[PDB]
């Protein structure tokens, strides 16, 4: 599957200037649609891990130096002397093109003398003229030819500044500790790869006109010093005096870009709990309060960004505008002092300030503003760089061949604010051939003892000692983007004679075989596709397929059925793990009989450590084709995109009256700039034959109204500087609200996609559109927009004038017109597709990413850095490839125009003389510079289209999600009663769930009757149709058959309306980035007592007020400080404090201890004891005292009756699955079963 090899390798000079090698791939473009395989691959030299690694030792050089001169580091410095040897050189060919642009309008003026003097005698004049059109063909060759490799060459340098910074960046994220993990989230590692990267490759462009402004400016000043006395020293005035404040607007352009860094920052960080939540959001209905956030913080971004944009608003006009102040500054001075000017000086003027403003008016300021966003993305950058890294491990000492762990006096801190340690007193060991059993209350430091194992908590007093690999199994299951079979495997070599028995000491055999394509399934982002007790079985089995030395299993049989729970623990831990070091720990008290060393840790403290026998005769207790792999590319079809998108695109910004004003005022602007010309013109005419008539007999004296004149051509100025002001202001306002208005409606209707969009569709593929895609309308578009609508009507105005003249000038205008629409339309229909494959392509970098900084933990349990190094790297090149690609047909298309436009000039040049040996100056004469400025302007137009329709397509994929079909609306018209639900009566009548139309079914056959007030329990095998069945209820999928609930149908009435009217406790724990008083509720409607009270029924206050900020602690990402147990406990106060009718309880006892489960079973018991509560979990001894239990077995109901006529009958699957896990426990469920019967049934005698 290797690309083929870039021609660029393989090609001379000849073709690299020129870029002939792109004949082939635009021949194919233009037949049928670009794919991926047709991409060229990058140079060797710029690759990901070259650069990188190159980077990376520079940085450490640098941070070596600065902490031997014990002072703070910097990344310019380091950047500077990586990236100065391969750019000092490209400086000469900027000293030399500034240098020719300065001696080109020399002979520009030189060779119109000849004209102005014309004389059919002398052959010397002649013989001069032709070499001046010699050595302006020399000139203009090296300026319009290797301009544009020197900027393919500096392109090329900033992709490759950039690859090396984000290699780096994401070096240094994959090695985070905790402490810094709580300082920073995904949004701020996503916005430093979109939008604080995209600079570099603008900033090392725009600095060569920077440092060579003034150069140029002292040259061209003392250049015009040689014809203009001293009257010429205000326009240095005006330059010495504009510079400063360009200069000046940096430390404001910089602290605006730090805010808008600021506000990105937590405007992206609200993307995993609106995103990857999806369903709990849907599930309570909570889309407005997300909304009611993220739209105020855009509005607020837009607010802060405004005067950005206002600010390069005003550059943008003074780009124009210095062009006629300079004209009519030194202009007003050599008028007033006596003298005149009639052809030469003005001519000579203008000529010199169309070729010094394309540089000093316009590459100053942005390169200002350029050097200021660079700055401050060096400086977030070094931010970033300077964060705790993790505790490295350290060099082991030379054993004897054995593997052991030893723990010995172990204390450490979790966070250093805290006063008190959270673990105290460790001293084990754990030998090759032994099981050691942790056991604990909620919040005690079972999951500690494992992660201190590992090296993520900071030892701080004490020493650990770690011999072998470590096979950890985290709590919370994470399984990334792939086929269930790369996830068991994670690298290894697939082996069937040890998956199979794997597969089969696992029991996901049944998985395997229930499934439609078996082990050959794709499976979504954070494990949407699978189940909870699905992905824990599969954690476990990669993790024992990798036959490594050490099992720090963190409670893996917490989310899996009872019945299947036994025949894991007997043939994968007691049989598969017996030789090896597992450290086992659980909540169970029926798997400890079996361990030979049991931990009872209490708040960190170990109170006991012995057999399981020690404690039994102590005394002491302590329980109390083939599905292609996640819906590749589907964007197509970008065949010649008409106005449809356009129309919306000015309708969103403002009105129509508006949008009219807009171009009236363009108009405006451009005919006062003309007039301005023009009246010039006529008054140096005036002139000229003022002293014509005063030298040829003046008898009367007749002086022109000076006052008069001065004030008109003041005004004019005046007017066109404000026009052009007030234009550029509302364009950047209108484009500014259209964006605005644009990121609105995308996100409002984002909210209202379906389940199905969210799990079917990467985290990647909806992240990369939110902050790079949204983001480039703030950065890109309008300096896009606007540097070409005023390039359109400076066109305009250029044609306009030369249309007075004779056409023999304009008549080959036709010609080159349709030339270049042309060519502009046919590198179009490869640039479209160009940058839909670099999007494409950047895509999978980021969806990558987002697994990585979610999986990390065991990315680094299983020591796969440098498999995640080599496939951010292919990511990363697979876009670098497109993006060279892109560069390269650019720069192409920009060398055919220069070549047509040189030309056509040589053409124009050469062509009229057989014409014009008779007509003189002032006909034919100045009109070469008339077609040079003119085939500028051209040359300038076509490529600020190009770049413009780059954006509008760009956008489109944007555009494109306006429609984003949803399923039935929030609301219907038929609204049900506010009574509703009275009762609570749920009737199901043939009910069928599918999760993807045609795909396989899962509910066949579901009929069931649950009463009102009345307790019914769901029991049975993992993966069967238990959450499946809340999800057809909640209506998260069309389902099939009829589901009636209260005499209501559930099809005929409103989502929101019947998801407000049941609450439910999430399977997953998660957790919103915030305060507690958010977190616990968004809406600020629930009263502090009322708070309290929750807080004390769930049992967490006394916990809670420990902290200061009780109600102020910001938590971090997904709850990154509270555990297993204090997410769940956060949900069921949630589910508390929801106080609805309807309650279903899918999952609420997965990773609690018996005695708290109990305390919190008994305290809803007494509380909803009045409504009906469909509670579901694995641990009978909560729902042994339910009025009916559910048993679904593949789907289909198999039995539903009372618990006690359940256990009554020895065939009955519930009694199957009760006779295991002992007999003693499965005794007292039976008999407490029995004594609920009784005391239901015949209450006269029991
Ligand atoms: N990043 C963190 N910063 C600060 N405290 C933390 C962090 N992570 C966990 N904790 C603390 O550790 C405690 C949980 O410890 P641990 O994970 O070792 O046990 P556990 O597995 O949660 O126990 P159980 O399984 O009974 O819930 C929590 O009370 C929490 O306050
Ligand atoms: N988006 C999806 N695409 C394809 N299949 C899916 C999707 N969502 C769910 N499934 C399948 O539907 C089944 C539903 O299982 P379910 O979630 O009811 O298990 P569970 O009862 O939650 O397990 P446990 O009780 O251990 O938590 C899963 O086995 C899964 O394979
Ligand atoms: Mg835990
Ligand atoms: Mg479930």
């Amino acid at each position: 599957q290797e690309v083929k090899p870039n021609p660029l390798q393989d090609a001379n000079l000849c073709s690299r200037v020129f870029f002939w090698w792109l004949n082939p791939l635009f021949k194919i473009g233009h037949k049928r649609r670009l794919e991926e395989d047709d991409m060229y691959s990058v140079l060797p030299e710029d690759r990901s891990q070259h650069l990188g690694e190159e980077l990376q030792g520079f940085w450490d050089k640098e941070v070596l130096r600065a902490e031997n001169d014990a002072q703070k580091p910097s990344l310019t410095r380091a950047i500077i002397k990586c990236y100065w040897k391969s750019y000092l050189v490209l400086g000469i060919f900027t000293l030399i093109e500034e240098s020719a642009k300065v001696i080109q309008p020399i002979f520009l003026g030189k060779i119109i003398n000849y004209f102005e003097n014309y004389d059919p005698m002398d052959s010397v004049a002649l013989n001069t003229a032709y070499a001046y059109a010699t050595v302006l063909t020399f000139c203009t060759l090296i300026l319009a030819i290797l301009h544009h490799l020197y900027f393919y060459h500096v392109q090329c340098a900033g992709m490759r500044l950039r690859v090396a910074m984000c290699h780096m960046i994401y070096r240094k994220a994959l090695r985070l500790s905790n402490m810094a993990m709580g300082k920073t989230t995904t949004g701020q590692i996503v916005n430093l790869l979109s939008n604080d990267v995209n600079k570099f490759d603008q900033v090392t462009v725009f600095l060569h006109f920077l440092w060579a402004g003034p150069l140029q400016a002292i040259a061209v000043t003392a250049l015009l010093w040689m014809e203009i006395g001293i009257s010429c020293l205000a326009g240095m005035a005006v330059l010495i005096i504009l510079l400063p404040l360009q200069s000046c607007f940096g430390k404001l352009f910089s602290s605006l870009r730090s805010k808008t860094a600021t506000f990105t920052d937590a405007r992206i960080r609200t993307m995993n709990e609106v995103i990857t939540g999806i369903r709990i959001i849907k599930m309570y209905a909570w889309e407005k309060s997300f909304s009611n956030l993220i739209t105020n913080l855009r509005k607020k971004e837009i607010s802060k960004i405004l005067r950005s944009s206002c600010l390069r608003g005003m550059n943008l006009a003074s780009f124009f505008s210095a062009s006629k102040i300079i004209v009519f500054v030194t202009f007003t001075t050599y008028v007033l002092l006596g003298s005149v000017i009639t052809a030469s000086r003005v001519f000579v003027a203008v000529t010199l300030y169309g070729a010094v403003r394309l540089t000093v008016t316009l590459f100053f300021p942005s390169a200002i503003e350029r050097v200021s966003e660079a700055i401050v993305s060096i400086r977030r950058i070094q931010t970033f760089l300077l964060l705790d890294e993790i505790s490295q491990r350290n060099r082991q000492l030379p054993s004897d061949g054995k593997k052991m762990v030893h723990v010995q006096d172990f204390t450490a801190f979790w966070d250093k604010a805290s006063e008190t340690p959270t673990l105290q007193g460790l001293s084990f060991t754990v030998r090759p051939g032994e099981l050691l059993a942790v056991v604990g209350p909620v919040g005690a430091g079972k999951s500690s003892l494992l992660s201190a194992v590992l090296g993520e908590l900071a030892p701080s007093h004490g020493l650990v000692s770690v011999h072998g690999r470590i096979a950890y199994v985290s709590q919370q299951p994470w399984v990334f983007s792939g086929t269930l079979r790369s996830n068991i495997l994670f690298g290894k070599k697939y082996e069937k004679e040890r998956y199979e028995k794997v597969i089969k000491a696992c029991a996901l055999k049944k998985d395997l075989q229930l499934l439609e394509d078996g082990d050959l399934t794709v499976i979504g982002d954070r494990g949407t596709t699978l189940s909870g007790g699905q992905k824990a079985r599969v954690n476990l089995a990669r993790a024992v397929y990798q036959d490594a030395d050490i099992y720090l299993l963190d409670d893996p049989l917490s989310a899996v059925d009872a019945c299947v729970s036994r025949h894991l623990f007997e043939l994968c831990i007691c049989q598969i793990l017996h030789e090896k070091i597992t450290i086992l720990v659980t909540h169970q008290l029926q798997y400890l009989k079996a361990a030979s060393q049991i931990l009872i840790l209490k708040d960190g403290k170990m109170v006991q450590k012995g057999t399981y026998t020690e404690f039994l005769k102590s005394g002491i207790d302590f329980g109390s084709e083939n599905v292609p792999v996640t819906l590749s590319e589907e964007n197509r079809s970008e065949g010649k995109v008409g106005f449809q998108a356009y129309k919306n695109y000015f309708r969103a910004g403002a009105h129509w009256i508006v949008f009219i004003f807009l171009i009236l005022l363009n108009t405006a602007a451009q005919v006062a700039y003309v007039l301005q010309d023009w009246w010039l013109s006529y008054w140096a005419n005036k002139q000229s034959m003022l002293n014509v008539t005063v030298n040829g007999g003046g008898n009367v004296t007749e002086k022109l109204d000076l006052n008069w004149y001065l004030g008109i051509y003041s005004g004019l100025t005046v007017a066109t500087v404000l026009f052009g002001i007030a234009r550029s202001l509302l364009v950047f306002y209108v484009l500014v609200n259209s964006s605005q208005t644009l990121h609105n409606k995308m996100f409002e209707s984002i909210l209202k996609a379906p389940v199905l969009f969210f799990d079917r569709n990467p985290i990647g593929r909806i992240l990369n559109r939110f902050s790079k895609d949204i983001g480039h309308l703030d950065d890109l578009l309008p300096l896009t927009f606007l540097d070409f609508i005023q390039t359109l009507l400076q066109v305009v105005g250029v044609v306009s004038v030369a249309v007075a003249v004779i056409p023999w000038i304009a008549i080959p205008l036709v010609p080159l017109g349709i030339i270049f629409i042309f060519l502009r339309r046919y590198f179009l229909e490869t640039s479209r597709d160009v940058k839909r494959l670099e999007s494409t392509t950047r895509s999978p970098v980021f969806s990558h990413l987002s697994s990585s900084l979610q999986g990390l933990w065991t990315i680094r349990a299983y020591k796969a850095e440098e498999r995640c190094q080599e496939l951010f790297d292919a990511h990363q090149d697979l876009h670098s490839e497109a993006w060279f690609l892109f560069l390269t047909t650019s720069r192409w298309f920009a060398v055919r125009l220069d070549a047509i436009c040189a030309m056509f000039v040589i053409i124009v040049a050469f062509g009229s003389l057989i014409l014009a040996k008779t007509l003189d100056a002032g006909q034919v004469g100045l009109a070469l510079s008339y077609a040079l400025t003119l085939m500028g302007m051209f040359q300038w137009c076509v490529r600020q289209s190009a770049e413009v329709e780059n954006m509008m397509i760009s956008v489109e994929r944007v555009i494109e999600y306006t429609d984003l079909e949803k399923e039935a609306p929030w609301e219907y018209q038929k609204r049900p009663p506010p009574a509703w639900p009275h009762e609570g009566v749920i009737i199901f009548d043939n009910v069928n769930f599918m999760y993807s139309p045609g795909g396989p079914l899962v509910l066949k056959h579901l009929t069931a009757l649950i009463k009102s007030q009345e307790k019914v329990g769901i029991v049975g095998r993992t993966g069967a149709g238990k959450s499946s069945l809340i999800s057809a209820l909640f209506r998260l999928s069309e389902p099939e058959g009829k589901i009636w609930i209260d005499k209501i149908l559930t099809t005929e009435i409103g989502l929101h309306d019947l998801r407000k009217k049941m609450s439910i406790i999430p399977q997953e724990p998660v957790l919103f980035t915030g305060t507690m008083r958010k977190n616990l509720d968004p809406f600020n409607e629930h009263t502090d007592e009322e708070l309290w009270n929750a807080l004390q029924e769930v049992q967490l206050k006394e916990t809670i007020e420990d902290l200061p900020g009780k109600m102020d602690t910001e938590l971090a990402e997904s709850g990154s400080n509270f555990s297993v147990g204090q997410r769940q406990l956060v949900c069921l106060a949630r589910a508390i404090l929801r106080k609805n009718q309807i309650l279903i309880i899918d999952q609420a006892t997965a990773n609690v201890d018996p005695r708290t489960d109990e305390l919190i079973q008994k305290k809803i018991r007494e509380k909803f004891a009045h409504c009906t509560v469909l509670t579901i979990a694995h641990r009978l001894n909560t729902i042994i005292d339910s009025d009916k239990i559910m048993v679904l077995d593949s789907g289909r109901l198999k039995e539903y009756d009372e618990p006690y006529v359940l256990l009554q009958n020895k065939e009955s699957l519930f009694y199957k699955m009760v006779q295991c896990l002992g007999k003693a426990e499965a005794a007292a469920l039976t008999e407490t079963a029995k004594q609920v019967y009784f005391k239901r049934n015949y209450p006269h005698i029991g």
